[PDB]
C-alpha cells in the first residue's frame, strides 16, 4: 500500500531555469531540486557544475507554486541537490525528516510533473541501488518518502533513468544511492 500524499503534495513547487523545468520540494523556505537544472541539453553530456553554478544569479531561476511565483534571494549545490532559499515560507509544512534508506527497504513516490502531483506507488530499493518506478519527461525532483505517525521522511529525490529502464537518483542531502552520477553519458545498472 502506498501512504497517503497529501502532506507531500502541499509542499512540490516547479523550478525552471531557462528552458530546463523540472520539480522541487518546498520546506520552509528552502526549495530542493536536482542540480542539472541549471543544465542546457548541451552541459548535460559533460557538466561542470561548479562553473554553472557561478554564471547563474538568484533571478535566473523562477520558481512557482502553483500560479504563484516565489521570489529566489539566494542559492547553493548540496552534493547532487541545488537549494534555493525563497523569500516566503512554505505554511504547508509538514512534520519531516531527512533519511537514507537500505536495498531491501520500501517507500512510497509521489510522481510529479511541472509542480503537479500525478499520482502515487510504492516502490522497493533493489540491491543495486535501482528502483522500478514509473517516470517520464519532466519527473526530476518527484520524492520518495514514508510517513511516521505525523512526521514524513523523505529518503529519495528523482534524477535519472538507466537504460534498462530502471531508476536512480539521491536522497535528500544530494547523495547518489549507488555509483551513479549526474550526467548524461555510459551507465548501467
Ligand atoms: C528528469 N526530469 C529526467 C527523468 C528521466 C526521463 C526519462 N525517464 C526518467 O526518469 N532525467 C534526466 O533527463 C536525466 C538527466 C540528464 C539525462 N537523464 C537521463 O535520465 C538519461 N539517462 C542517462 O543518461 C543514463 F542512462 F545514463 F542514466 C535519459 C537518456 C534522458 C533517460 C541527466 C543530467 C542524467
Amino acid at each position: 500500500m502506498a501512504f497517503p500524499s497529501g502532506k507531500v503534495e502541499g509542499c512540490m513547487v516547479q523550478v525552471t531555469c531557462g528552458t530546463t523545468t523540472l520539480n522541487g520540494l518546498w520546506l520552509d523556505d528552502v526549495v530542493y531540486c536536482p542540480r542539472h537544472v541549471i543544465c542546457t541539453s548541451e552541459d548535460m553530456l559533460n557538466p561542470n557544475y561548479e562553473d554553472l553554478l557561478i554564471r547563474k544569479s538568484n533571478h535566473n531561476f523562477l520558481v512557482q507554486a502553483g500560479n504563484v511565483q516565489l521570489r529566489v534571494i539566494g542559492h547553493s549545490m548540496q552534493n547532487c541537490v541545488l537549494k534555493l532559499k525563497v523569500d516566503t515560507a512554505n505554511p504547508k509544512t509538514p512534520k519531516y525528516k531527512f533519511v537514507r534508506i537500505q536495498p531491501g527497504q520500501t517507500f512510497s513516490v509521489l510522481a510529479c510533473y511541472n509542480g503537479s502531483p500525478s499520482g502515487v506507488y510504492q516502490c522497493a530499493m533493489r540491491p543495486n541501488f535501482t528502483i522500478k518506478g514509473s517516470f517520464l519527461n519532466g519527473s526530476c525532483g518527484s520524492v520518495g518518502f514514508n510517513i511516521d505517525y505525523d512526521c514524513v521522511s523523505f529518503c529519495y529525490m528523482h534524477h535519472m533513468e538507466l537504460p534498462t529502464g530502471v531508476h536512480a537518483g539521491t536522497d535528500l542531502e544530494g547523495n547518489f544511492y549507488g555509483p551513479f552520477v549526474d550526467r548524461q553519458t555510459a551507465q548501467a545498472a
